[PDB]
């Protein structure tokens, strides 16, 4: 059936394995538990289309930055999650999409653009700032609670639905 090779990417602590884990598991995991190398794999419909969701979620500590390329070389879409109490992993986000255009010799490529943690109160990157950046890279801009569970099934779905169109 048809895959869809999706990979979550972003600074450490910033929920990229919450939001995975809420996906494929439907619950919270609100422990410290940094990621090496993990790899889920579901069968869903989206709109009708029976598919293989084959989800690579990576490490956000700067030491694999060997193993970096190898998964970006080979996944058809990318989460770019940043935390929106967090500024450092907001800024790190061009970092992150850059290595990607590299890796992939393209300008354009299935992406998505995650502000997690919205249920948080302290928040210091505002909405506006974030869309306005998502307007720029030409890709969408969705909020999350990997906690509450808003906005999860609609990131993915979503990222899903730009490698269709592409
Ligand atoms: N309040 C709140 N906490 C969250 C949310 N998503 C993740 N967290 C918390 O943030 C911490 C780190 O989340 P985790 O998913 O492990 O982050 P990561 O980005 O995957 N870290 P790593 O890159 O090291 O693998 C955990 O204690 C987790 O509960 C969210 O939407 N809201
Ligand atoms: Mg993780």
């Amino acid at each position: 059936m048809t895959e869809y090779k999706l990979v979550v990417v972003g600074a450490g602590g910033v929920g990229k394995s919450a939001l995975t884990i809420q996906l494929i598991q439907n619950h919270f995991v609100d422990e410290y538990d940094p990621t090496i190398e993990d790899s889920y794999r579901k069968q869903v419909v989206i709109d009708g289309e029976t598919c293989l969701l084959d989800i690579l979620d990576t490490a956000g500590q700067e030491e694999y930055s060997a193993m970096r390329d190898q998964y970006m070389r080979t996944g058809e879409g990318f989460l770019c999650v940043f935390a929106i109490n967090n500024t450092k992993s907001f800024e790190d986000i061009h970092q992150y999409r850059e290595q990607i255009k590299r890796v992939k010799d393209s300008d354009d490529v299935p992406m998505v653009l995650v502000g997690n943690k919205c249920d948080l109160a302290a928040r210091t990157v505002e909405s506006r700032q974030a869309q306005d950046l998502a307007r720029s890279y030409g890709i969408p801009y969705i909020e999350t609670s990997a906690k509450t569970r808003q906005g999860v099934e609609d990131a993915f779905y979503t990222l899903v639905r730009e490698i269709r169109q592409h």
